[PDB]
């Protein structure tokens, strides 16, 4: 009762990364990541596991760029399996890979009657990692499915999420999972925190969370709430190892979302796993669109370029000495507003502002 | 002189509830509450005693879906007697019933010549509950009114309000009130905290009138500045047994509002019962009008529901376990447009956002 | 070079007064304060000293609703002592009176050469106060110019400003002044904070000036920054003995101040002192206007009931109570978004906001 | 790990000055500061390095009003030492000039293998100090183009920067630098704060960059973020022995932008340096406008008053007063908006606002 408000959360538009001595160019830093001995990212970015976001042309786009793309599962589990092999199959110096030289691909699943067969499909299409895909991932029955898939596939890659705190990190890991998705209610499209009343600022969510996941040895994917490049370098300082986009790849040719004109503008549909339209109730996302944006390389490019940038500003020659090393400083509502451009007349903006 | 300034208050957009460890289902949790041992509701939800949201249609649909409405007392004694009467002879599997089996209904007073004359008439039409309902509850007038009512009827179960400290809180239970309502200016319309330049804010009103009265064994009624489902979460977590809402319910068939056209929109009138219309001064509310929205069921139902996914993400099986345990953390406005959907043209909302 | 931060200032948004137990109703609350022992008022409310706001007819409907205005220094000599003589002559059960029966008024003078001539022919006129009116009350001009009117007439009451700290506030009563006028940079029309970089928050002015003032018997008027009745509950709850106002006043019937017409709404106009129009340079006021409102009394009135209200929340049946006894509680602008009215679209205001 | 978050950042909107005792007219107090003991202004303004701000004319209406500008290194080497050449053969009391009667001048180089070659070239034409002008000061290309500078011209002027922090300010020192350039993304048109997450809160930056510079005996200039004269104020309070303009200069008639029509309206260019347009990449600028604004000197003349009415309001004789004795409030965003004109309709604003 009495500590009911003591605690206190940060998200990206309430910190800034202090700059440090650089010896390594943003052109010579290194941003590879293991999110596990068996999975590896030449870039630290996940395409989200969205019907409006991935399927298998996301999926091979990210993995040429060095990331990864997880196949979304609102699709029968054949469908989700024929995506997967189609990624696996696919025929870029800095694409991620597996033993066998395939592109590397993850899939989501819930936890429904359905899972354990939809699991054995994927893995049957050699999917790199499964992704336990749930609105609150601190709960018995998603902690019973992380165990059951865990006994099934000893070896098997598991994401397992979304949680916001250090008690539930601590409760996937010791279920099996390797790696902890974190996020309650940043998403661009997400009204979880309006509705249920819930959540963690995603700065606090990100470092509580990474700060357990270190005691033993997993990795973080820092999910939702990234808007910029710069929100990248901060969701990794913060402690995370990967950042998991949404609403950033929408727009991009290879999402699979419907295209909308309104104004004489192409606008790509973008909308919740948790919107009416996607679960098809008590809805905690909307239904939104996002302007087309061209090739998702392009947008890669530029995201990557920021936090090259940022860290080339920290001094990290890699992403390790980011997440241990970098330091934040708080800023009010007037710092934010003096970190964004002001008092002049904008005429022309930039590919990453 | 000293202390003048040390106090610091929080409402519902500078606080979120901390995800914690579920094994009850959002549709398993428990809603009901005993706000005495003889007034006893399925859901925490109560309809204001205002003229522009309860007479008997309100507080009829309010009992059949297992909370509460409170007849409002603009109107004669005649009048609010015959509109008790009405939901009593009212002839729904959650609704709340006396032990004849008779829908629960609540009455307003005020502290007036009038009083005991009609609360005696609303006792001869059964009613459940009175309110002793005025805008400083923590005054020498209201307290003599409390103490006369429950001489008279040492079973009758009674509300009084409005205040927002354990001081008032202390006071009105000493007095003989078995519930205090909270609540200094958070009100949608309200203007108390602009004109008088007096209030704190609501969530910690709420807090601090709860700590007050659990010392004495008694419930507490969170009443205004309630805008989302999330928000009854909040409330109920701070410490409220139930709340008590006015503009969220206005708009509804059941309500008594004029309606109003406006851009080829329906709306009802909204008004306090502070401002110049509803006292026939310097008054310390304003009138608006909200839109149309259709049957009371249609409105609790989504709010219920936003309730049972907080409740959900906070791992309260009940909602003692919601006001004994759910633990908060306090957000910027950062924070706060992060909880909100942000970066994405919005096309479609939902019922509950 | 290290305490360079530390400080912190509160405004009047910043802040809420925290309700108290009532005994006596705002209709039966006293509202008189003793600025000196031959300068009472009834209502604790001055009309400012600027050509916008004060000449004789303001002056007298001021005094006869119980307050004090100022007649402003934009003017010659013989005029200004001619406008204080048609105050004195004026012939309302409020009235503040002098011991012969005439209503009160005060008359501005700045530190110039013509100053000690400005004084003689005021106090020939029989004005009630002398205000030493000036950006920085601070500085040894200001200083020598209040020693200089107290030495040769030792029984006239002396307003001296503007300032904004303790240690100011304690030079101006040390070199002979009656009365602190404190506000640096709060007025609606005031540019001093933005284009000098200088100022503190009106609340903790107040507050900090009150503290000093009270070791010397002495009392404050709290000059500027007030928007609605509520901030003068407020600023009096801080220390102030009276409260004055220039742009709440400036569009009254009595102002003084030029009418423009703008989409067929009437205007009065309200300019700063500072202003290259008002002085006639680097301004530190700009040039605006408000709406016409009618006659200074129902303005007043509204305002008077306002804080009556205030105190009958604080329970202060007196404005010693007031500043002695009330609390305030601190909110964030979450806070304040919840005092206002608001999630209802507004049809009707009120006089009173 | 631990101390990720600690640190707090202020910048100019944060704080207001607190005025103290004055014995000095605005008029009298001395704007004079020495950057180095060769390198003297009248006026603490610098125009900044920037191909929107400065070449020769700017630079010749700036030491002819005590100031310095800095030319710009987007163009040849030939025509750079030009540009200087012109300065320094220019043919105004409060002029700042070199031993031999010449206004002096500023002229900007880069970490390219260029740069010992333009440095020559610039010191044959008699430049008064080189500015080594890049995003990330506190790199070790930079402290390895300091030193070589310095050993090369041990008695030659040496402004190095960009950087926010102590540590990096006392590695330019160690260098050989004199001046140390204050500001990692407060600039009008800079991006860096959001495109690489990285930065400081301008008066946090330039506390902490003087608080070490002093430590050395070397001198800060405050570049970035400065909107209105009490921001100059602010600046110098906070340490800063000078200001770098670009933006309130960029408009002036010196300034070698290009002219843009709109809505009737002329406007000259203003772009970053880190801008696609100004590097010709993953940009930190954007491309904007700001208003034509007529002569240099007249946008001067209202930045220096509003600097001299700070200093009066603080006391402060001279600028070591400013910088050794002014004492800093923090104020809200409600601190803010009382600070700025508010809750009248302004007509017409002043040249200084």
């Amino acid at each position: 009762w009495e500590s009911k408000f003591s605690k206190e959360g940060l998200t990206f538009d309430d910190v800034l990364l202090v700059p440090a001595k650089s010896e390594v160019l943003p052109r010579d830093v290194d941003l590879s990541v293991e999110l596990t001995k068996t999975l590896k990212l030449n870039i630290p970015v996940i395409s989200a596991g969205m019907d409006t976001v991935t399927e298998s042309a996301m999926a091979i786009a990210m993995a040429r760029q060095g990331g990864l793309g997880i196949i979304h599962k609102n699709m029968s589990i054949e469908q989700q399996a024929e995506q997967v092999d189609k990624v696996k199959r696919s025929e870029f110096p800095n694409s991620s890979k597996d033993i066998h030289g395939r592109l590397i691909v993850g899939a989501a699943v819930g936890v429904t009657g359905d899972t354990m067969t939809r699991v054995k499909k994927l893995v049957e299409a050699n999917v790199d990692v499964i992704v336990i895909d749930t609105a609150h991932g601190h709960s018995q029955g998603v902690l019973n499915t992380v165990t059951k898939i865990r006994e099934t596939y000893p070896e098997l890659n598991i994401i397992a999420g979304n949680v916001a705190t250090a008690e539930a990190t601590r409760a996937l890991i010791e279920a099996g999972a390797d790696v902890v998705k974190v996020g309650i209610g940043p998403g661009s499209i997400c009204t979880t925190r309006v509705v249920a009343g819930v959540g963690v600022p995603q700065i606090t969510a990100i470092y509580d969370c990474a700060t357990e996941a270190r005691k033993h040895g997993k990795t973080i994917i820092a999910d939702g709430g990234i808007k910029f490049s710069g929100d990248i370098t901060k969701a990794l300082a913060a402690g995370g190892h990967a950042v998991m986009l949404g609403s950033l790849l929408a727009g991009t040719s290879e999402s699979p979302g419907e295209t909308e004109i309104y104004q004489g503008r192409r606008f790509k549909v973008y909308r919740g796993m948790g919107s009416v339209a996607a679960m098809e109730f008590v809805p905690e996302g909307i239904e939104g669109r996002t302007p087309y944006k061209g090739p998702v390389e392009e947008t890669v490019y530029q995201l990557v370029g920021g936090l090259r940038s940022g860290m080339g500003y920290c001094g990290s020659k890699d992403l390790r000495a980011l997440r241990e090393e970098a330091q934040f400083i708080r800023m009010t509502g007037a710092g934010l507003r003096e970190s964004h451009p002001h008092d002049v007349q904008i005429t022309k903006e930039s590919p990453n502002y």
